[PDB]
């Protein structure tokens, strides 16, 4: 099926997932001199006080931290969004070296990694129905750069040794995703898609301007995970990012002047 290698990577995905070449694919390059401030954006509201994380899972593509989305416990509202979106999971994408790894770029700059907090629109009842809608998902994207350690990421780093290979999972309760945010909620927004197969075109992207800083030792640990399963040839889980896609007839809006 699909991956990030020469033989099954992003340039192959269109064959099983033809929407790969669609009109609202992600990620994109954010050209900061083309994005216009939109003063009608409502303030962004990140409400993660009652977040209930369940489990962390190496899916052979990246790792996912999964949440209880049965009720309005961790939600994203405001900004470009109408209604209420419930947090279902977060995941990351990263590089083999610090000069690549993010999916979105900013003025062609690649960051060392990119975190996605994925939410679905409660008006559609469940995630599977939300991904049949053009406004079904909102993904909060956050860039990582290498500098000082991010304390709130360390509980993730230290569990990685227990989920080295594809198919492994671990309990991951009581994790507070507020610790992954930067200071500022300044953002860019545009309509796009999931950046992983099935590439569905259902996402309102909200990409924070301010990166978070993680230490070299934190990112090094992400690069010790494996794409392969237990006892198979080791293929380090690195460069699990899709490159920028054509912007087509889309507008990127800035929340800030
Ligand atoms: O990378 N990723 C995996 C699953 C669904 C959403 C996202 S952002
Ligand atoms: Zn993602």
């Amino acid at each position: 099926h699909w991956g990030y290698g020469k033989h099954n990577g992003p340039e192959h995905w269109h064959k099983d997932f033809p929407i790969a070449k669609g009109e609202r694919q992600s990620p994109v390059d954010i050209d900061t001199h083309t994005a216009k401030y939109d003063p009608s954006l409502k303030p962004l509201s990140v409400s993660y006080d009652q977040a209930t994380s369940l489990r962390i899972l190496n899916n052979g593509h990246a790792f996912n931290v999964e949440f209880d989305d049965s009720q309005d416990k961790a939600v994203l509202k405001g900004g470009p969004l109408d209604g209420t979106y419930r947090l279902i999971q977060f995941d990351f994408h990263w590089g083999s070296l610090d000069g690549q790894g993010s999916e979105h770029t900013v003025d062609k700059k690649k960051y060392a990694a990119e975190l996605h907090l994925v939410h679905w629109n409660t008006k559609y009842g469940d995630f599977g129905k939300a991904v049949q809608q053009p406004d079904g998902l909102a993904v909060l994207g956050i860039f990582l750069k290498v500098g000082s350690a991010k304390p709130g990421l360390q509980k993730v780093v230290d569990v990685l040794d227990s989920i080295k290979t594809k198919g492994k999972s671990a309990d991951f309760t009581n994790f507070d995703p507020r610790g992954l945010l930067p200071e500022s909620l300044d953002y860019w927004t545009y309509p796009g898609s999931l950046t992983t197969p099935p590439l569905l075109e259902c996402v309102t992207w909200i990409v924070l301007k301010e990166p978070i800083s993680v230490s070299s030792e934190q990112v090094l640990k992400f690069r010790k995970l494996n794409f392969n399963g237990e006892g198979e040839p080791e293929e380090l889980m690195v460069d699990n990012w899709r490159p920028a896609q054509p912007l087509k007839n889309r507008q990127i809006k800035a929340s800030f002047k």
